[PDB]
């Protein structure tokens, strides 16, 4: 069995190209609609078919950003078609992905279940191409308001990660208010939880450093059914905000006050022989105020990564570390100068 279809590649010109494929499981289900697995008849290469219901009304906002982009950690658009079938007189829209096995969220729970940490050299591969991806889409606008390990992708032999579910990116405009129930509980930065609708794209490197924490403790870091149960964890890391950050998080001041808890030293949260690094990196990501909060493109320069920049640095399996210095103007255009750090002397050679 085969399928046939007249689709539009997601980048370059419209030149419409038939593609086949074959072979078609089912995957996701949820909000959006169904995600399919097949293997594209020629190529034998695997892909992910996310279906979902086209407004009519509007044009798909996923998809108009997902056409924009280009990036080694992003998941690439491979085609686009419309389609339906059955008894509905209802569009779909079918987004043509690279399908890409495993997911941090998967691999986290493995080493989770075995008592085990994952080894602190995938850590900093997985968070360094993580805020590369941000660094991308946040120099267009664009805040993806979603960051959670299950969207996070990665092929476990060659170490790449790749951002993935726009379903909930939008470009944040200065003045425009944004709804402020987006975000996935445990990922959600204060300014969210207190409802503010002014929040920026700092939300995103907020839910990042909430991963970061998450690998490194072995389980979420503020965990909670409420709101109110996460702000509690919030509280007895960072300890109590100031009326200053309170004002900074959700200007329009809620109506209360919290437990007054003094901030719980981070060397102490963390198992005992973690790299102070990577605890450095986090108090610098899960701040209050979201303007104190590291850029994406400041966090790639942290410390924290710069065994990534050494020259001899091999994956665990002996194969080369992937891509982590490729920048682009428009990837750097957030703080240029940065480029000195970012690009190390040997990446440089002639
Ligand atoms: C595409 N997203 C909307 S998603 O539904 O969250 N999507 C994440 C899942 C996904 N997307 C892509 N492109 N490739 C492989 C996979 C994937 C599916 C099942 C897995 F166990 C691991 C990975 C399915
Ligand atoms: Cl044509």
């Amino acid at each position: 069995k085969v399928t046939t279809v007249v689709a539009t590649p997601g980048q370059g010109p419209d030149r419409p190209q038939e593609v086949s494929y074959t072979d078609t499981k089912v995957i996701g289900n949820g909000s959006f609609g169904v995600v399919y697995q097949a293997k594209l008849c020629d190529s034998g290469e695997l892909v992910a078919i996310k279906k979902v219901l086209q407004d009519k009304r509007f044009k798909n906002r996923e998809l108009q950003i997902m056409r924009k982009l280009d990036h080694c950690n992003i998941v690439r658009l491979r085609y686009f078609f419309y389609s339906s079938g059955e008894k509905k007189d209802e569009v779909y829209l079918n987004l043509v992905l690279d399908y890409v096995p495993e997911t941090v969220y998967r691999v986290a729970r493995h080493y989770s279940r075995a008592k085990q940490t994952l080894p602190v050299i995938y850590v900093k591969l997985y968070m360094y191409q993580l805020f590369r991806s941000l660094a991308y889409i946040h120099s267009f606008g664009i805040c993806h308001r979603d960051i959670k390990p299950q969207n996070l992708l990665l092929d476990p032999d060659t170490a790449v990660l790749k951002l993935c579910d726009f379903g909930s990116a939008k470009q944040l405009v200065r003045g425009e208010p944004n709804v402020s129930y987006i975000c996935s509980r445990y990922y959600r930065a204060p300014e969210l939880i207190f409802g503010a609708t002014d929040y920026t794209s700092s939300i995103d490197v907020w839910s990042a450093g909430c991963v970061l924490a998450e690998l490194l403790l072995g389980q979420p870091i503020f965990p909670g059914d409420s709101g109110v149960d996460q702000l509690v964890e919030i509280i007895k890391v960072l300890g109590t905000p100031t009326r200053e950050q309170i004002r900074e998080m959700n200007p329009n001041y809620t109506e209360f006050k919290f437990p007054q808890i003094k901030a719980h030293p981070w060397t102490k949260v963390f198992r005992p022989r973690t790299p102070p690094e990577a605890i450095a990196l986090c108090s610098r990501l899960l701040e209050y105020t979201p303007t104190a909060r590291l850029t994406p493109l400041e966090a790639c320069a942290h410390s924290f990564f710069d065994e990534l920049r050494d020259p001899n640095v091999k994956l665990p399996n002996g194969r080369d570390t992937p891509a982590l210095f490729n920048f682009t103007t428009q990837e750097l255009s957030s703080n240029p100068p940065l480029a000195t750090i970012l690009i190390p002397p040997h990446a440089r050679i002639q």
